[PDB]
C-alpha cells in the first residue's frame, strides 16, 4: 500500500520523507525566530533572524550579518517551528504571517511537492518540470479517499467533489484560477482524466479528444507560456444517477481573436495554423494554396513560426485525429481547414490606393485565392471590402475605402470568422457529447484570475470583473462554511462590481453602451463621460493626474489602470453588411452556417459588454447551485525555470488570489483545529499522568492545558476538537516535556 509503502513513489513524489521518529524531541531547540525584511523597501524579501532578546513591547534579533535590530512585538512576524516546515495545510500553522506562508510554501517546493492546501483552497506552484504524479497507479490511490486521508493532489480534490457529489446528491464546482502559465490548464485536464477514470472508452474518448481540438484552435505560443489558453472555459463534465459519465458541455468565453491579425515579437499566432502549413499533404496545399508560414503576413511577422519541443505536423495528426474520433466528417474537416486557409490568404491582400483616395487591388491573386476556399465571389469580396454600401439615412450608398480603413475591413472579417468558427466547432462538439436530460455535473472552470499588464484595455476591464465576481464568490462561501464549522461543534466587492455593471446611476459599462448607438462618438466622448461621472464621485475610480486615455478602477487585487482606445469598436464589434452578405451566399457547407445561423452569426442589437455581462451572470448563476472547490495556481518566476521560487513573484499572487486574505481573516480567529487524540498523542509526555493513548482525549487535553496552565482565552472546547488561537499551538510545541 503505497500510502503506508514508505518506498513507493507516492511516499517519494508527494510527502516529505519521513524517519524513523515520531517523537517531539528530535525537534527540540532554544531559538526563537522572526522573519524580518532585510531591506524594508524590497518587502517581500525576508530573511531569519533569531530573537536574542525581548523587551515587555518588542524583540531585540540579530541579522544574517550579525545586525542586531529591533521590532515591536506587534509588527513582528514570528517563524514556527521548525516541526511545522512542510506540513499539508497552512491551516496548520500557528504564525499565520505571509514571510511563514511563503516559507511553508517554499520548504514544500524545494521537495518539489507542488500541492499545498490552504483552509479552502489548494495551491499549485509550477513546477516547470515534468513530476511523474499522473500516472495510472496514482489515480488509483485517491480513490476514495478523504483530503486528510491522502497527500494534497489535484487528483485528491476531484476524489472529494466525486464522492460529494455521489454522497449530497449535489452538483460540484472545481475553479482553476490564476495567472498565464501558472498551470490552470494543465490542471484542468488532470480533473478530467481522473474522473474520466473513476467514473468512466467511447464517450470518454471523446470527450478527451474534445479538448486538443480546442487547443489547436484556441491556443497559442506567447512570450509567457508556450501553449497559452486565449479563451477561457467552463466545462460541465455529466453523469447520470449511478456516477458514471454520461456526457459533457463546454462554455468558451473571451476568444483573442485580435491574435488571428497580429502577434507581438516571439509570439505565435493559433497553434492550427502552424500545424496546417506543416501537416497538410503535398496535396492538399496545392489544392489550398499554400506555402511556408513565411510567405503569410499573418504569421511571418513575429519573429516566430516554430516552438521548441514541438512538431506541427506530429500535432496536425493529433488535431486530425481528434476531429476524426469526435466525428467532424472529412468534408467538415475539409473546410475548416479550408477556412484557415482562406483566412491566411485574405491576410496576404494588399491594398494600394494612390488612384485616389479610395483603395484599389492590383493583384486579385490572394483575393481570388481567399474566395476560391471560401467559396464565395471575388467580385463581390473585392467590392465588399473596399465600396461597402452604407447606410446613409434613407440612401444607401456604396463606400470607397481608403487602404487603412479597407484593411481593418479585412481585419475584421478575419476576426468574424475565425469567431465564429470557434463558436461553430464548440456547438459541434457540444451536439456530439451533451446531455438534455442529465443527472448531475461537475464543471470546471479554466480562465485567468486578475490580469493587471502594462497595458489594460476592454478585456482586462471584462476578466477582471469576472474575478470581483468569482472573489465575491468565495468570500461568501468562505463565510457559511466558516460558519457551519463553528457550528458543529459547539464554539466589498459590491462597490467595485457596481461601478462596472451598475445600471443606475450607470457604471462603466452602462456609460460604454449608451456611447455605443453614436456612430461618431469617441474615445474622447466615452472617457470624458467616465470621468465626469465617477472622477472624485465614485470612491473605486481613479481620473489620472495626466494621461488623458485611461482611467483607474480599485480592484480586490489593488488599481488597475484602463486605456480606452478602441473600446467603442470593442463594443460594437463591426462587420460590414456586406461582408455578411457576401458571405452568407458561400457555397462551403461550413461557411453558410457561420453567416446563416443566428445562433453563430449573432449576439442576442446586443453589445460586446452586454453579452459578456449576461453570460458572467449564467455563470455565477450556475456555479451558486454547486459546492465549490477552488484551486490557485501560482507561477514560481517570469521565466519559466524549474527549482526557481522568487517570493516577490509568488507573493504578489497570494496577495491578489485571495490565499493571503483567507489567511489573514482566520487567523483573526481560531485557526488551529486539532483532533482531541492527535492533540494527545503528540504531547502526552508535556503533562504529567498522560499516556498517550487516552481514552478521554477531550480530558487529557485540559491536562496539558492545565498542566501548562495556558491561558483559556486561547483556546477553545469544541465538541471533537481543540481550537487554538494564533501563536498558541507554537508556543505549546515550544514546551518542556
Ligand atoms: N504540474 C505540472 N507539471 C509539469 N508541468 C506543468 C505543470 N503545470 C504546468 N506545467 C508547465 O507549465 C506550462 C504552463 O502550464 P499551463 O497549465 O498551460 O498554464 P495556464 O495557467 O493554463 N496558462 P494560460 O492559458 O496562458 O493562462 C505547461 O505547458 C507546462 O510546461
Ligand atoms: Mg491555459
Amino acid at each position: 500500500n503505497p500510502i503506508h509503502d514508505r518506498t513507493s513513489d507516492y511516499h517519494k513524489y508527494l510527502k516529505v520523507k519521513q524517519g524513523d521518529s515520531d517523537l517531539f524531541k528530535l525537534t527540540v531547540s532554544d531559538k526563537r525566530y522572526i522573519w524580518y525584511n532585510p531591506d524594508p523597501k524590497e518587502r517581500d524579501s525576508y530573511e531569519c533572524g533569531e530573537i536574542v532578546s525581548e523587551t515587555s513591547d518588542s524583540f531585540t534579533f540579530k541579522t544574517s550579518d550579525g545586525q542586531d535590530r529591533q521590532v515591536k512585538k506587534d509588527d513582528a512576524n514570528q517563524r514556527n517551528p521548525i516541526k511545522f516546515d512542510g506540513v499539508e495545510d497552512m491551516s496548520e500553522l500557528s504564525y499565520l504571517n505571509e514571510p511563514a506562508v511563503f516559507h511553508n510554501l517554499r520548504v514544500r517546493y524545494n521537495q518539489d511537492l507542488i500541492y499545498t492546501y490552504s483552509g479552502l483552497f489548494l495551491v499549485a506552484v509550477n513546477p516547470f518540470k515534468r513530476i511523474p504524479i499522473y500516472t495510472q497507479e496514482m489515480v488509483d490511490i485517491f480513490k476514495g479517499r478523504r483530503r486528510n486521508e491522502v497527500a494534497p493532489h489535484i487528483f485528491a480534490i476531484s476524489d472529494v467533489a466525486y464522492r460529494s457529489m455521489l454522497d449530497d446528491r449535489q452538483n460540484q464546482s472545481l475553479l482553476i484560477t490564476g495567472e498565464s502559465g501558472a498551470g490552470k490548464t494543465e490542471n484542468t485536464k488532470k480533473v478530467i482524466q481522473y474522473l474520466a477514470s473513476v467514473a468512466g472508452g467511447v464517450l470518454e474518448q471523446q470527450i478527451l479528444q474534445a479538448n486538443p481540438i480546442l487547443e489547436a484552435f484556441g491556443n497559442a505560443k506567447t512570450t509567457r507560456n508556450n501553449n497559452s489558453s486565449r479563451f477561457g472555459k467552463f466545462i460541465e463534465i455529466q453523469f447520470n444517477n449511478a456516477g458514471f459519465i454520461s456526457g459533457a458541455s463546454i462554455q468558451s468565453y473571451l476568444l483573442e481573436k485580435s491574435r488571428v491579425v497580429f502577434q507581438s515579437t516571439t509570439e505565435r499566432n493559433y497553434h492550427i495554423f502552424y500545424q496546417l502549413l506543416a501537416g497538410a499533404t503535398a496535396e492538399e496545399k496545392k489544392a489550398l494554396h499554400l506555402a511556408g508560414p513565411e510567405s503569410f503576413n499573418y504569421l511571418n511577422q513575429s519573429g516566430c513560426v516554430d516552438i521548441k519541443g514541438v512538431s506541427d505536423e506530429e500535432e496536425f495528426k493529433i488535431t486530425r485525429q481528434a476531429m476524426d474520433i469526435v466525428g467532424f466528417s472529412q468534408e467538415e474537416q475539409m473546410s475548416i481547414f479550408k477556412i484557415i486557409a482562406g483566412i491566411l490568404h485574405l491576410g496576404n491582400i494588399k491594398f494600394e490606393k494612390g488612384a485616389g483616395e479610395g483603395a484599389v487591388l492590383k493583384d486579385k491573386t490572394a483575393l481570388n485565392a481567399a474566395s476560391t476556399v471560401f467559396g464565395v465571389n471575388p467580385s463581390v469580396l473585392e467590392k465588399a471590402l473596399m465600396e461597402p454600401r452604407i447606410l446613409a439615412g434613407r440612401d444607401l450608398v456604396a463606400q470607397h475605402l481608403n487602404v487603412e480603413k479597407s484593411s481593418s475591413s479585412r481585419d475584421a472579417l478575419v476576426k468574424a470568422l475565425y469567431g465564429r468558427l470557434f463558436l461553430w466547432l464548440v456547438k459541434k462538439i457540444n451536439n456530439v457529447l451533451c446531455s438534455e436530460r442529465k443527472a448531475y455535473f461537475i464543471g470546471v472552470l479554466d480562465i485567468s484570475g486578475f490580469e493587471i499588464f502594462k497595458v489594460n484595455s476592454f478585456e482586462q476591464l471584462c476578466i477582471n470583473y469576472t474575478n470581483e465576481k468569482l472573489q465575491q464568490f468565495f468570500n461568501h462561501h468562505m463565510f457559511k462554511v466558516e460558519q457551519e464549522e463553528y457550528l458543529k461543534e459547539k464554539i466589498d466587492s459590491q462597490a467595485t462590481i457596481d461601478l462596472i455593471d451598475g445600471r443606475q446611476p450607470p457604471g462603466i459599462l452602462a456609460l460604454l453602451d449608451e456611447q455605443s448607438v453614436f456612430p461618431n462618438a469617441t474615445d474622447n466622448t466615452l472617457i470624458t463621460k467616465l470621468h465626469s461621472h465617477f472622477s472624485k464621485k465614485n470612491a473605486k475610480y481613479e481620473e489620472p493626474r495626466f494621461s488623458k486615455t485611461e482611467f483607474g478602477v480599485t480592484h480586490y487585487a489593488g488599481q488597475v489602470m484602463y486605456e480606452i482606445q478602441d473600446w467603442l469598436e470593442k463594443n460594437k464589434d463591426p462587420l460590414q453588411q456586406d461582408l455578411e452578405l457576401c458571405f452568407k451566399d458561400s457555397s462551403d457547407n461550413v461557411v453558410t452556417k457561420l453567416f446563416n445561423d443566428p445562433n453563430i452569426a449573432s449576439r442576442a442589437f446586443i453589445t460586446v459588454a452586454a453579452q459578456y455581462k449576461e453570460q458572467l451572470a449564467s455563470l455565477m448563476a450556475t456555479l451558486e447551485t454547486t459546492n465549490p472547490h477552488f484551486v490557485r495556481c501560482i507561477i514560481p518566476n517570469n521565466k519559466q525555470l524549474p527549482a526557481k521560487l522568487e517570493d516577490k513573484v509568488v507573493l504578489d499572487q497570494l496577495r491578489c488570489n485571495g490565499v493571503l486574505e483567507g489567511i489573514r481573516i482566520t487567523r483573526k480567529g481560531f485557526p488551529n483545529r486539532i483532533i482531541y487524540a492527535d492533540f494527545v498523542k503528540r504531547y502526552y509526555d508535556l503533562a504529567p499522568n498522560v499516556p498517550r493513548d487516552a481514552e478521554d482525549s477531550q480530558k487529557a487535553t485540559d491536562a496539558v492545558l492545565k498542566h501548562l496552565n495556558i491561558d483559556p482565552e486561547q483556546f477553545r472546547f469544541g465538541i471533537t476538537k481543540i481550537f487554538f488561537r494564533a501563536g498558541q499551538l507554537a508556543r505549546i510545541e515550544e514546551a518542556r516535556e
